[PDB]
């Protein structure tokens, strides 16, 4: 069967690809693969864009080297990446930990609401992962945090942050200058700046999504209206639907327009909402 047809391999024979398509987006196709060295299944991802400039691919090679030496139990593990030659163009392959239980976003669609104990636990694990990344030397900023790339190991398991280090390549992809997902992007990111606090802003919106089970700014007609609102400090309408005042208050501190007024991650971890139990 399916697991007997290895239709691709890394140069070393470590990773094998099976013709089992497990998902597809506009950036990436994901296939089930095998790590022959540990026997664990992995996610073998193939980038849709086969016309990235030499310079884009070179920069990503340097990025993948750093990603390959980072590990934390709340971060989806990055194993390797290389360029395969498929047809007429350089197809980039990434191999990552296989996540078998979907995302926070699909969890919210399935269960409709998140219980406040589950919220607290998962938000705390996201915060530990970000805090790990922010305290490396040098610091690593994710830049593209959202509910869609936060994975779970099971409905009562643990959270892993996905897509670390792919924001530059996602921007290059199809030469479209996509900077991120408007709903989660701090105001300063449209001026081409980022610091650690963009991740605090995005964490705040993830928390807003988990507390309300709706996408932030779903009232907005398009990304332009979101841009205008965020860069004048107009909150998403869902902020007033937040039912737990402590939660509301954390979200408020995370999404402040002025980056310097936002909570630090350490502030967040010591908050009574998280520090309790
Ligand atoms: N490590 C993983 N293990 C298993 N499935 C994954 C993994 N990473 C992504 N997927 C799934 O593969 C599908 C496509 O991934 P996704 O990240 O939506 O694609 P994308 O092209 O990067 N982004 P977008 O264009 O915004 O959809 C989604 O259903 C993901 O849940």
């Amino acid at each position: 069967g399916a697991m007997d047809k290895a239709v691709g391999m890394s140069n070393d024979g470590r990773f094998l690809k099976f013709d089992i398509e497990i998902g597809r987006g506009s950036f990436k196709t994901v296939y089930k693969g095998l790590d022959t060295e540990t026997t664990v299944e992995v996610a073998w991802c193939e980038l849709q864009d086969r016309k990235l400039t030499k310079s884009e691919r070179q920069r990503f090679k340097e990025e993948a080297e750093m990603l390959k030496g980072l590990q934390h139990p709340n971060i989806v593990r990055f194993y390797d990446s290389w360029e395969s030659t498929v047809k007429g163009k350089k197809c980039i392959v990434l191999v990552t930990e296989l996540m078998t239980s979907g995302t926070l976003k699909t969890y919210l669609k399935r269960f409709k609401v998140m219980k406040i104990k589950v919220l607290r636990s998962w938000c705390r694990q996201i915060l530990k992962g970000l805090q790990f990344l922010h305290t490396r030397t040098p610091p690593i900023i994710h830049r593209d945090l959202k509910c869609d790339n936060i994975f779970i190991t099971g409905p009562t398991g643990s959270v892993k942050i996905g897509d670390l280090g792919l924001a530059t390549l996602k921007r290059a992809s199809f030469a479209k200058s996509v900077i991120g997902t408007p709903e989660f992007m701090a105001p300063e990111m449209y001026e081409e700046k980022y610091d650690e606090s963009v991740d605090v802003y995005a964490f705040g919106m993830c928390m807003l999504e988990m507390a309300t089970s709706e996408y932030p700014y779903s009232e907005c007609q398009n990304a332009a209206q979101i841009y205008r609102r965020v860069t004048s400090g107009v909150k998403p309408a869902s902020f007033d639907k937040v039912a737990i005042p402590e939660v509301k208050e954390i979200i408020e501190g995370c999404i402040r327009q002025n980056k310097d007024e936002r909570y630090s991650i350490k502030d967040l971890l010591n908050h009574a909402f998280f520090q309790e139990e």
